[PDB]
């Protein structure tokens, strides 16, 4: 239930030889905010946690340490799915169609 | 590369019926607040995304718009994927031995 | 880059206590066969490994220890994420205007 | 719940401009038999399937159009979640850690 955003920071930092001025540095704030940040008594914003989650190439979800936990029908579920096989092309124009339209004839 | 948080929010409370005034109940926060997290005018921090991911039964990227873009060894995902497979009670042990010899031998 | 499905049915075998014949029921196939898949000599069709998958609540990626290792624009991907956030009824009528599209006017 | 493989099969023929004789070529099999998973009346082994998710750089369960649908203890899946911000060197000491123990005092 609670995040462990300030341990995963911690491991990121010694796992890759990183010192709290060089991660100041990438979002930039304070060397002591970094060091509030690894012990948990400050966090950041969103802004921040995307830097570092594309610095580290995590997905906030595992950067902050967040796990969760129904589709009433399943075969919407599985069409959504199957947008993943579509060219990019091909979803550009789905996505064209769908905006035009919610434009058009707002829900 | 530009996460859509106020864009989301603002689908959400639509799609969900919801007033400005119930979503700020939620997060403790005031109306005044939530309404500037809708136009993108305001950010919020960590805990209350925390809260409207798992109110809505979103990850924390879903609820943002946040998505990315290398294993040098594949078998090693391979097991740790495999790791999915083990029931609760021996990913448990799985845990205190792992963490144990952490605590034991810090690398 | 190699499965280990017949390694991974093996575990499962092992974790919850399960008979080879147990299998074999559920997949209305000979114990032999059984045998068979989890020494790796012989391995399931589809329609099998979807039984399995579903028993156990697994992925197939998972249940055969598959693993992968680039969007041009993620704008698109960005937007194909945001549709989990929809309510199922409007998924439906997403899923409705596209098939019909693609139906009037094939690409 | 019915899987939507030849369906998919058939899409992405249609979207890469692929001959079934291309295809046979890459699964090493007639062109007759491409011919019917298209149509769905024959269905790839486990090998056949994870070419074509190898070759389209799909998960299977994509792939093949699967989709699902509970832990009991959040912190173990929170735990198994943050494996994933380990380095690849640190993942390999823990998976010989574990293999090691499970090969000496086997459950
Ligand atoms: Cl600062
Ligand atoms: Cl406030
Ligand atoms: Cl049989
Ligand atoms: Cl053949």
């Amino acid at each position: 239930i609670q995040h462990q955003f300030a341990e995963n920071l911690s491991r990121l930092k010694k796992e890759h030889g990183l010192k709290n001025h060089q991660i100041a540095e990438l979002l930039n704030v304070q060397t002591r905010t970094v060091a509030y940040y690894m012990s948990g008594e400050t966090k950041p914003d969103i802004e921040k946690l995307i830097r570092l989650a594309t610095y580290f190439h995590l997905s906030i979800d595992e950067l902050v340490g967040y796990v969760q936990e129904v589709w009433n029908d399943l075969s919407l579920k599985q069409w959504l799915l199957s947008l993943n096989l579509r060219s990019e092309e091909e979803i550009a124009k789905i996505k064209i169609l769908v905006d035009t339209v919610e434009t058009l004839y707002p829900n």
